[PDB]
């Protein structure tokens, strides 16, 4: 549970926003890329896994699941790559609602930066610090610390 | 001290590696940029502060300390920007030895990627997971959890 992340890819302004969600906490990391390739996905996972103890990633589609670049990066970083199949049918909705919520925050901050990437990082900040009582950022830290002990 | 970070800029292959160190733990985040500008520094701090509860940043030089772009991002993210003067002189040496250690890891992984940025993320991963007994990644999480509770 403390090690499980879901990949999610969403679109805005003709660009792609790649998101990793820590499932148990709702904490997120995100980046803007011109399009989702195996190489961009591989690099984003490498970044993520040097920052958090990533044990399992539920990939966002079959092309990243198949990608030899993604597989090489998951091997390198000690990540088990799984499918993102929502056997739990409530997962489709949780991700859709997160995408909708992130896009709302981005629109709330959009005018405070020229570049999309900046507004996306502002939205990451607001999402992770929002108390819901603990924030997503407090929850992930608590979950992993508990796991270390 | 759970909220205290130090900025550090080092050079390799004609590029710049911008590093943020969590002082209490030795945990690091890093990125490759073509050169250290206020805008790059401001963006890197915004990413960092959305991911960890950053209270104070000891800036790496006076140009970033002075930079209106850096000050606007520190304001935006709730960060107190401080100077990075080693009033405690053991601070210069710890940073130097960190840059030397990072560069050694980068050369050990260097052949495992074409792009410098990839090797830097590999080095961040190895640095943060090296158990020294806990890793830097375990120490940062323990420090911050204790602070929430
Ligand atoms: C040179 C003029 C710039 C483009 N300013 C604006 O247009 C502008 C427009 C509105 C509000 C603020 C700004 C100020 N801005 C610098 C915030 C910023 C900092 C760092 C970054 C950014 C950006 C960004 O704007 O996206 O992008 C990646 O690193
Ligand atoms: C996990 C690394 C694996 C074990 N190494 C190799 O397969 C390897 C080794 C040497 C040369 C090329 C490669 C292949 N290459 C595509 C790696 C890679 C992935 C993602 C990226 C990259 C790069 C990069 O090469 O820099 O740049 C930004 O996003
Ligand atoms: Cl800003």
């Amino acid at each position: 549970s403390p090690g499980i992340w879901q990949l999610d890819c969403t679109h805005l302004e003709g660009k792609v926003i790649l998101v990793a969600v820590h499932v148990a906490s709702g904490y997120i990391e995100a980046e803007v890329i011109p399009a989702e390739t195996g190489q961009e996905t591989a690099y984003f996972l490498l970044k993520l896994a040097g920052r958090w103890p990533v044990k399992t990633v539920h990939t966002d589609n079959g092309s990243n699941f198949t990608s030899t670049t993604v597989k090489a990066a998951c091997w390198w970083a000690g990540i088990k790559q799984e499918d993102g199949i929502p056997y739990n049918p409530q997962s489709q909705g949780v991700i859709e609602s997160m995408n909708k919520e992130l896009k709302k925050i981005i629109g709330q901050v959009r005018d405070q930066a020229e570049h999309l990437k900046t507004a996306v990082q502002m939205a990451v900040f607001i999402h992770n610090h929002k108390r819901k009582g603990y924030s997503a950022g407090e929850r992930i830290v608590d979950i992993i610390a508990t796991d270390i002990q």
